[PDB]
């Protein structure tokens, strides 16, 4: 157990990347709790398969996020995975949906990270799942999403300095296409996405979890305030 | 008049960088409207001096921002300048203050830009005042502010592609230290800031306005989705170890 005896909280752990992260930390021996909102059956099934603890918390509710983090006690590792996509022509998207995206994708990582730092010991780790779309030229239809993922860069740089004296690192993982419900490897966008990539496949959720596990471990104590891209070199058109 | 016959709306134009932008567009012949929230006397003095129109609108109120942009009619140029700073140790800052910063610095530029594109013609221009702190390693105590300024980068890149078919460009201007009420050139941080710079002075609000004016003009129709830094090369500490 690389993480035996460690307390891990994963926000948004019921499916996809988050569920892969739950499984990895469980396999490595950690005491894992994770949150869900809309996928209760998936959460219960994951808890039964792994022994992790499922907890309802809507990441769009600031005080609920703060409360779940605070009521976890001293955390060793916080992973903020929960995020949503609202895609379409900017002039046709509903403003309330956009603001919900900002609340989940920007506000919740900020407040969860600060709250976690209140009780986290020296050696603590905070990981946020961002996106390579925080760096790249976004396709049409994802401007607010891209903004929310670029927000995490300045957020992590700044919080790294706020948390440095406490012995806590904070880092952002930026995936390219990963095979999940939100980005199925078999979906109709498969061929286009792969035409933009050096490694012509979707990543697997377990690969994101592997990068998270390295950053959360003892070899990464000098790694903080940084964005770590795991994307198959996405963004160049096949010629 | 480089901007004669153009209609300009500046969100947050009562003081500082915003006020310099109002003055520049007025001097260049535009019909200028600008918003204010807390500085009514400054706004009324600026309107009297320039002839620009001062309009109350609180940028923390999404529907009010959308409404002032919408009721402006077909804009030629939108400048989103309004922004706030909330600084201090992250574990001591009030959560409602942080969320207000997000609402002004992130939500408002997005909704204002989208609303402006509804009636803006081909050749239109949208400019957002970001910060070099969207790129640089932030000092302690401005993590949320830095996040709000980095948010604008993905925002502008994405909206550039949404707005491309409409003939509208969108760009972010990223200033370094500029002499304003929020960052006075004679303030106690002067020497430290200049110790981090190649050009050892605060910028003037008029210089930010000059960069905005070039980007808003007809020579910049191929310039969109980009971040334009005007910072005196901020971010490297003065030393003499290479002598
Ligand atoms: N797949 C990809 O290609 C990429 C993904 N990402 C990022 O990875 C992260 C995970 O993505 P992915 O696994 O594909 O997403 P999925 O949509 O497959 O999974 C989303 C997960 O986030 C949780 N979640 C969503 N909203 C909330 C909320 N309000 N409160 C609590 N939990 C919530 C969901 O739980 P529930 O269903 O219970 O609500 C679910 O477990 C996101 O931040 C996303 O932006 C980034 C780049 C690429
Ligand atoms: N000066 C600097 O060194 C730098 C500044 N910037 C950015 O430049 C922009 C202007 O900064 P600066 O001139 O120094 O700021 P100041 O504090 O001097 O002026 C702020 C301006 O924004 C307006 N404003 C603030 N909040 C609101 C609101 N809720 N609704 C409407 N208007 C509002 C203010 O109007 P009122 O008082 O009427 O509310 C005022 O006109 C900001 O976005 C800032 O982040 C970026 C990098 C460096």
């Amino acid at each position: 157990g690389a993480f035996t005896g460690k307390t891990v909280l994963i926000l948004g752990g019921s499916r996809g990347i988050g569920a892969a992260i739950v499984r990895r930390f469980v396999t490595d021996g950690a005491n894992v709790r994770f949150t869900y909102a809309g996928s209760k059956d998936a959460a219960k099934r994951l808890a039964q398969e792994t022994g992790a603890t499922a907890v309802f918390t809507d990441s769009a509710d600031r005080d609920a996020v703060i409360d779940v983090v605070r009521k976890s006690g001293a955390l060793d590792i916080l992973v903020v995975n929960a995020g949503i996509g609202v895609f379409g022509e900017a002039l046709e998207l509903n403003a309330d949906d956009i603001d919900r995206l900002f609340k989940i994708n920007i506000h919740a990582p900020y407040h969860a990270s600060v709250e976690a730092a209140r009780q986290m010991p020296e050696g603590g780790r905070i990981l946020i799942i961002g996106s390579v779309n925080g760096d790249r030229m976004p396709v049409a239809g994802m401007a607010a999403y891209a903004a929310s993922k670029s927000a995490l860069q300045g957020m992590a740089r700044g919080l790294a300095r706020d948390f440095g004296p406490r012995g806590i690192t904070i880092n952002v993982v930026q995936p390219g296409p990963i095979d999940t419900d939100a980005n199925p490897a078999n979906g109709p966008m498969r061929d286009m996405l792969h035409s933009l990539m050096a490694i012509k496949r979707h990543g697997q959720p377990e690969e994101v979890a592997g990068m998270v596990a390295w950053l959360a471990g003892p070899e990464a104590s000098f790694v903080t305030g940084a964005m770590h891209t795991i994307d198959g070199a996405f963004g160049a058109l096949e010629h």
